[PDB]
């Protein structure tokens, strides 16, 4: 059920991306971005935890990212290294987690 | 760091094996166990919540498997079949998770 979209796809490079978050799971403990299609803790972006209410950066982390307790990702002053695909874990209690991957352009 | 190896890595068909896991990082939520080189919500094995010490079992399970409070995984009764990766993912509590893929063979 769980899928992410764009808000603009095509971004100007210049000005921020809105990637949302859509049917969410219940029962989460935190989140976890990932720069690429599949999951990489060494291409991980953030990680969230609800509970503490307080994200933790990645290796690829580029201080352009602002996390929404919904699990959105904001990308401020895209950059055309900024492209491509992003992969979202959500990680539920009993440790079965659910993964989503969107992808934007940018010119 | 977290790193895994199996033991032993050639394995006897219908012996058992056992994925060691050590370099495990401190502050952790659970652990999740995958079938193939990748973190995939489908061929999950086990999901262990180590505060709720409760075990769920995924869609990749086939009742072989056991996991360990020491996030090391021990699988009896092994086909030929099974040769190939099997993906450990250590959720951490600040949600920068770490994964270790183990490899093991049948002859």
């Amino acid at each position: 059920q769980l899928t992410t979209e764009s808000m603009p796809f095509n971004v100007a490079e210049g000005k921020e991306v809105l990637l949302l978050v859509h049917n969410l799971p219940q029962q989460l403990f935190g989140y976890s971005w990932y720069k690429g299609e599949r999951v990489d803790g060494n291409r991980q972006i953030v990680g969230y935890a609800i509970g503490t209410q307080q994200a933790t950066p990645g290796p690829a982390n580029s201080g352009r990212e602002t996390i929404y307790p919904n699990a959105s990702l904001l990308i401020q002053n895209v950059t055309q290294n900024d492209t491509g695909f992003y992969t979202l874990q959500v990680i539920k209690s009993d440790l079965v987690n659910e993964e989503a991957t969107g992808q934007f352009h940018v010119y």
